[PDB]
């Protein structure tokens, strides 16, 4: 059976990110049909609970790319697909147009490992989030240029150490997670963040804009997906006028 | 009730900018439904008056990106979202397609502070708008390249002094406001202007095109949002044939 | 009140260019409904005759960007908006989707004045169009890179003298008008041409491609709007099957 | 009747290329409505037979840009427009969305003339197509960068001689026609090919990719339009389920 | 009846790749119409079995570009078109919007041939897939810059040898097929992969990102099409809620 804490903290897990706009004729449906949408959403999540985990987020009003985001994990990529196929059959899903959908895999540390960069690795492992419960999500797709990948392992390691040094301080108020996507999407990475403090988040990304690694980005957003963390019930009720 | 002056003049405020096109079938609604739209807009703005302020602008006819613009402020990012969610549930909102939606935060001065640049700071602080009441809004999203951000604080200060020296004169007939967006949108900044004098505004932007800072812009518009300042009542009536 | 000759020949005039596609369901309306459209167009133009002038052009079949173009002038930018708001309320307008809308202002000569460049200015001043009445319009939005604007006044003057030298001969065959748009649209200029001779026009633009100024263009079309000059009556009848 | 052979083989002729998608609701129309489409197409082509010639091609299934292509020639650009206006008012036309529409003019040889390049000109003039009747069409819009146009006539001639030398051999199985578009569309040229042998065509374009001229292309496709040559009757019946 | 193994393993075969989104109103159709779709799909595949082969893949939930992919082969390009024209006439086809459609031809080895690169060719020739049956498909369109094509045959061979050396090891768990598209689509190549191991596939693409060839890519995806391999019956049933 699928265990949430394990799926969120181990290598080899597929993360499937999808954003949707609600079609204009959804709100033209009868109120009873929309009232029932929330229970249909919970049933489809529950149907797939032995294979996948699902998180929901409200993006309407915080960007033009979408109205909501789904983050789905499984050790089986096709299982994420099957969940999303069934989601699209729900009442809300049927009235949802997909606007972005990126997949990636979690991996062991390539750079800031105990073996390769022990001091920074220690700071990474010892950090503790100490703020209020996160309220916001940010997803940033990232793609690096050919020049980056053609640099040596040693050159890249140095640039990732420079990425890490000024950002460790933000682990008190930003949670991060990295997925790897080269060959599976038009991105090298999907980056995922949770925070209560968007002022801090803006400062964190400014810090990263200022390092030489940033000279290699050909995608660093587009979209930058900003949303609020919501339960599935609240999300679907909100989008259904319920 | 949220204090408008405080929200417009203090540092940690979220600005939420959204532009919409009105769908073709809105004007096919019965006249009674369109007549009721202005009061619905007033009620939703009223509902959220404890947490947000709202400004409306008519962009139809002055660009192809949108028909209207909303600028929403709050100290709580999610409160701006909640207002926009409720806006979208109004009759006009139901028939509105979002075309752009950018958010940012207000900050203390990074460069032209009393400490760092006292003469320019004094000129900035003492400037007074003296023209007739503004009639037009311009919103310009801005994003700077990695080379900009990788420059030193001193190198960047010098370029911002050069931005400021030739433009202080325009504070007699252009009002300006800066928001910071890196990590929250696909922009580093949202810039907001009010004026009665678009000839002056064109000259102002030409002056800024001519300085070295401009060599670093990867976004400087796209869209350049141009509109007229309108009350919410007049905006909604105009778009409703009322 | 508005005077066509004054508005077309003086500095400080706003030019508002807008292109539209006619939605497919317009032609599904009964002929009697479409028959009324032409009179409505003339009435809205007449309603605004004290503040604006209006020209109409048919673009269907000469590009994929639009079916028609409106060029509207006024000394008040908001008056151009008011006209287009009312245009959108007409039968044809309500079935029109805007595809591009750019505004700009007419200005005194910056470069090829008698003061700064007397020989070329004499050629500009003495040229006379001497072909048949123009049949075609071309609108070309232009934007120049930061490197252009960062060049000195003298460097830019030389490049504009090189723009002018090989093109003066085409004033026999082509009428031109320049508008300035930096800060008001995602363009530095809107350029407007009338001609009966598209062979000559092609040769003219080839001559401009060959000069060093052209190395600074980041927009030089996109869209290149090509149309035929038509009365408002003929335009609306044509798009209405009448 | 217009002289087809003359329009296809002389300078100063306008070529008008347009591609369209058939709307999803076309095939929902009653069969009797669709059955009438083919004769309507024939009638509009006949109506304009004094001023224009028309060729039809099926692109559905060979690219995502369009379902069909029209190639229209006339010595009067406005006459090509008039035909396309009337085409759009036909049953199939009313259910067609234009996706690309580019115009250009045929010209005398600029480079590989008897004057400038007599050996290659002789090769060009004496070449004969000798393969199976063409079955396929390819249209490739081309635009060259400012650096190309800024090169001297002599520099450009050399590069075009290098274009021509390795491609003359393909005149046995590829028919070519060049149109000039600068100023009339977002392209410098429209290039048109007919062949039965797409393997040969692929090899021809690879040969051209390999020459220094290709370093100057900023458009070389986008779209690359690939279709099959069809009669108007077969084209319309195919797209109408008849 | 076309010979599938021959079409999949010989030079001179046309590959036609198309992706589609299912329109929102498909699921609004009565159940009986959707239940009939799978047989209609099998009938059209059977109708064309003398000339083409067809493979089907489910892409919904693994990217935002499409809901399904068709890969069609024939020695006659027009036969692939004829199949796709009849596909679009089926119930599912009629409710499908094409999102990408690229064609190409299979060719003999240009670089890693026995004559040009015998050691690497031997490794290519001896390599055997030995993992579990593939479950996933990846399609990556590739286009190389003018600088690549302008390099000599020897220079390009060296870069393709470097492509091949680190990737031979993946032939145990990734199946590959190359098609050539210059002149036939806005791509130089279409690349096609089958695997059960997306972790391996990500590592494979990372290896290729790191070589100098990658500095020449102007397209390497866009879209990167990720799907699951499915029978036609299962594909159509899944998209029909059956
Ligand atoms: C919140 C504080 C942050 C910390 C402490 C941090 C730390 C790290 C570390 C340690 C790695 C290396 C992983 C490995 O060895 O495989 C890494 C990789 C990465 N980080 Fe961050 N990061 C943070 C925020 C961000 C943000 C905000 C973004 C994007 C905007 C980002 C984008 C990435 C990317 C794309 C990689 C992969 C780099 C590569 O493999 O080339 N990080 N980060
Ligand atoms: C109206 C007269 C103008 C004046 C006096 C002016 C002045 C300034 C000043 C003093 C700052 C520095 C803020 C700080 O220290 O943090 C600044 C920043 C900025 N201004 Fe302006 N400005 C004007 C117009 C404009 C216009 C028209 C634009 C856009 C077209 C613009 C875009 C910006 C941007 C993007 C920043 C942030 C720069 C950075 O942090 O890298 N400004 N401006
Ligand atoms: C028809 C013959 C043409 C002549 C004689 C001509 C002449 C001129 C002159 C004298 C100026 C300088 C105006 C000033 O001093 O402020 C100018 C500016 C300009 N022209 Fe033309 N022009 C012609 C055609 C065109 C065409 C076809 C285009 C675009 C394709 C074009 C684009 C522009 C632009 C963008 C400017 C503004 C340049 C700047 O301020 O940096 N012109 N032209
Ligand atoms: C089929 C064999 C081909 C031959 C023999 C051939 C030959 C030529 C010749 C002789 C010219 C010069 C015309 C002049 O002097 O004005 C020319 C121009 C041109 N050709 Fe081709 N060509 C062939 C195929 C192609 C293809 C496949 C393309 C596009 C992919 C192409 C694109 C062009 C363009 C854009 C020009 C105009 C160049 C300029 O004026 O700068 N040609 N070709
Ligand atoms: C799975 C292991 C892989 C192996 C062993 C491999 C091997 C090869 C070989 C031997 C060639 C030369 C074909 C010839 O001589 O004509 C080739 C060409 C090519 N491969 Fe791969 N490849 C693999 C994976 C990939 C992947 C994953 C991609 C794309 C992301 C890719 C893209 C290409 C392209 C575009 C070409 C044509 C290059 C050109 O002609 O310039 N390959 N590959």
């Amino acid at each position: 059976m699928a265990d949430r804490a394990k799926l969120l903290t181990t290598p080899g897990v597929f993360g499937n990110f999808s954003t949707y706009k609600v079609r204009a004729d959804y709100m033209k449906l009868p109120a009873a049909e929309r009232k029932a949408a929330a229970a249909e959403a919970q049933m489809v999540i529950d149907k797939h609970k032995d294979k996948v985990i699902v998180d929901t987020y409200l993006t309407r009003g915080l960007g033009a790319g979408s109205d909501y985001l789904l983050r789905v994990h499984s050790t089986d990529m096709a299982a994420t697909q099957a969940f999303l196929v069934d989601w699209r059959a729900t009442k809300l899903g049927m009235y949802s147009d997909v606007t972005e959908n990126l997949v990636g895999i979690t991996k062991a540390l390539n750079y800031i490992s105990k073996d390769k960069s022990p001091d920074l690795n220690a700071g990474l492992s010892s950090a503790t989030y100490s703020d209020s419960a996160p309220r916001y999500v940010i997803v940033i797709p990232v793609k690096k240029d050919a020049a980056w990948w053609n640099m040596s392992d040693e050159q890249r390691l140095k640039e990732i150490e420079v990425h890490t040094q000024p950002t460790l301080q933000y682990l008190v108020n930003v949670k991060r997670k990295l997925y790897h996507s080269t060959g599976l999407a038009d991105a090298d990475f999907i980056t995922y963040f949770e925070t209560a403090d968007l002022a801090a988040f803006n400062n964190l990304l400014i810090a990263l804009a200022k390092v030489p690694e940033n000279t290699h980005h050909v995608r660093w957003g587009n979209p930058t997906v900003l949303g609020t963390i919501q339960s599935a019930d609240v999300l679907v009720k909100t989008l259904s006028g319920m």
